[PDB]
């Protein structure tokens, strides 16, 4: 039949975008989508021996201080209380995380108070001055002190970046806290929680309205000609990656990718919570998520889990791209691609959206923020009111 | 203690040359090896649930038309009758295996004698001639055929190399026989079999004299300068990376890496040979491997299997480099290090020899054979009667 809308990508931005369309503007959208399911990178599924649900594509945590989402998301999925914690492991013991008070005295061997503890982080950091600092590895200690540093950090970078600490620019690091109280939750946003029915559910329902057709295992490049010359004033918003797009005529965006394990132990419990960070080289993996623990509301079953180990890897071409790697170079190649995005917008009224369309991490709530905007300030007046896509 | 030689890893290259140091000019000899065991890539171990032999990097089948080389390993082990056959899996169908009378028959539905099997591909690769082959695809149907070509090639290719086969040049096919008779043995060596008391023992009956001394999780280069503080008139042998010995003064040489995935399931037999290949691009990996299979004469259990999947990826810098990629690049690159190599061998007394020091794949067999050969016509000589190491 007819569309008024293409959108490329079944993740949340292209679901947000495609369920704005239609429930907002009444409009006929079509979302193509190349794998066998929906969802993208938040796609979950129970795994079969033990009916647990799993996060396909790594971990994901709901969190949000933005009022607008939170009210948009509960829409479509109640949330349960879940607070997300970690804990790491070094040298077999298994500290409380991110660096506070309850790390310190475990590693220093004694209770720190919150002023002890500030003197004593204040006084192990001054053995590196942070302006004189000359890399990333310098930084950090500049930061922390190299107690720290050595035990939690360096590592722990080296297997999450691929690279060498000392071969990280400076640049790389902010800030890096410490807290001094006992605070251990992992987010400080407003709003956190995890979709009651499961991730899948939450974007079925974002998908369910009668006017959105879904088309899995259908690659975008390979139907869009007939499928425009069926609908040519069909605006697109596309979310796939933006330098196959053009054919990779300006080169390929550098991505890092993960690789994960997934197993099956005859236990009913692996490590007693969500996460398990390795800190250590002596493990090539760089975390453990034990699904079970992610909905404790659930009754799952009592002589089984199923645990994921993650690793990080560069990405190749084929690999799943989830973090831009942003060399100067890269940045230089996303220029020239957004040059090209803008021509393409203005020629042939296609927008670009999302993770891939965009080179750039985000957060759930930061992709359906950033296609509600794209919705109102863009999109939306074009469908209604003949507006320009051009900003 | 004192030692009159240094040998830099515990492969079949290293261990052939310790061994015929000790035993032949009655030297001792250090061997520096940073794994936690002993023969490099041909090293096995038994499945701890099963008992069964895995070759930990890779199947390894010996099999050599070398006499010397078979009356020399052959003082080190026993070795079984074993003889190599692959099948090969596509579209559903497992099929005899390489190409010839029985896959032809198989495929094409009915029975093809020899004259008529010739007659067959002859024709069919006639859609393209040879010398108008543009690249690696177009070569290869030149010489089998299309039908033959996209079944049994065409993605195996694209999975091995990585790849796409429309984008490798015809440079990379010499021949490519289809066999017009029903002999499917894989190998056309004159010798051939298995190690019977598997391929550890085989390598540590050749690290067995007393004058050889082997140390294990060492890394030649933290402990060079005062092993050779201690012993400065010893030569070096190094078949360790020729890049990583320059401190890839010269760039890195590019290579091509294995993972593995083992996994042992609760059935005797899984696939009933040792090694099925899958043609089609529906599974991620190139070939399973099931162990209990290479070892026929072993009372292996009945109601456990362990399998290994096997997929094709390029190393990245810290991956175990199986083959050498060999783009030009790589060649100019090389040849920058072997002049390298040849001033370290006249300045220092240090030979570069086997897989890594020279930037080559090598079968057991041709690095036997290699070792064998450094011993006799450089390193002996030096040894006895105070020749040159300058070729
Ligand atoms: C390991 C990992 C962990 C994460 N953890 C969190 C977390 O804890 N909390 C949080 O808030 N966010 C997390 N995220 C981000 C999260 O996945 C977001 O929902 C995601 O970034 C949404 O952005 P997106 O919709 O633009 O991208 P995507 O979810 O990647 O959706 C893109 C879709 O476009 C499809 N597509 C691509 N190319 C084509 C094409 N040519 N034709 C047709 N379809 C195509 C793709 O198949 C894909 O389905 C995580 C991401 C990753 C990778
Ligand atoms: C998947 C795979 C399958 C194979 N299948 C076959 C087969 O079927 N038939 C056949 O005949 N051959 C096969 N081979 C080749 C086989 O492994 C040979 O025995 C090997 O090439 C022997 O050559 P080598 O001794 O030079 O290398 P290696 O076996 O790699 O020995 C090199 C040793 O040097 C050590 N080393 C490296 N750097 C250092 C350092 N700085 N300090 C100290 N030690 C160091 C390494 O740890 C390693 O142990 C296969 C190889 C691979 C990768
Ligand atoms: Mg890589």
């Amino acid at each position: 039949g007819n569309f008024d809308l293409f959108v490329v990508g079944s993740g949340f931005f292209g679901l947000t975008i495609a369920e704005r369309a239609a429930t907002q503007l009444g409009k006929r959208v079509l979302v193509i989508e190349r794998r066998p399911h929906i969802g993208g990178n938040a796609y979950s599924e129970p795994e079969p021996e033990t009916g647990i649900e799993v996060h396909k594509y790594g971990a994901h945590l709901f969190h949000t201080s933005n009022k607008r989402v939170w009210d948009y998301v509960r829409q479509f999925t109640d949330f349960t209380g879940y607070q997300h914690r970690v804990f790491a492991m070094h040298n077999g013991q298994a500290y409380q995380f991110p660096m506070g008070l309850g790390l310190v005295s475990q590693f220093f061997g004694r209770y720190f108070s919150p002023d002890e503890a500030r003197a004593l982080i204040a006084e192990q950091a001054s053995e590196i001055d942070t302006k004189d600092a000359k890399n990333f590895e310098e930084k950090a200690i500049s930061l922390v002190g190299r107690p720290l540093y050595e035990a939690f950090i360096k590592h722990y970078t080296a297997k999450q970046w691929q690279t060498d600490p000392k071969d990280l620019p400076a640049s790389n690091i902010t800030r890096l806290p410490v807290r001094y109280t006992f605070d251990n939750r992992y987010f400080n946003d407003t709003y956190e929680g995890l979709p009651v029915e499961g991730y899948t559910k939450w974007l079925e329902n974002m998908a369910a309205d009668e006017r959105i057709e879904v088309r899995l295992d259908t690659d975008w490049f390979d139907v869009r000609d007939d499928l425009r010359a069926a609908n040519p004033d069909a605006p697109v918003v596309y979310t796939g990656p933006l330098d196959r797009y053009f054919d990779y005529a300006e080169g390929r965006l550098g991505w890092r990718t993960l690789d994960f394990e997934l197993e099956v132990l005859e236990t009913g419990d692996f490590q007693g919570t969500p996460v398990m960070n390795y800190n250590d080289l002596d493990v090539p993996y760089t975390r453990i998520h034990e699904f079970r623990h992610f909905h404790p509301e659930r009754t799952y079953p009592t002589d089984k889990t199923v645990i994921m180990r993650e690793y990080s890897r560069f990405a190749d071409n084929d690999d799943e791209p989830y973090y831009p790697i942003n060399t100067e170079a890269d940045r230089a190649v996303l220029a020239a691609y957004r040059a090209r995005a803008k021509a393409e917008t203005a020629s042939a009224k296609v927008l670009f959206g999302g993770r891939l369309g965009t080179y750039q991490y985000l957060d759930m709530h930061m992709a359906i923020a950033s296609a509600l905007s794209m919705f109102d300030n863009v999109l939306a007046p074009h469908l209604s009111e003949g507006a320009s896509l051009v900003t």
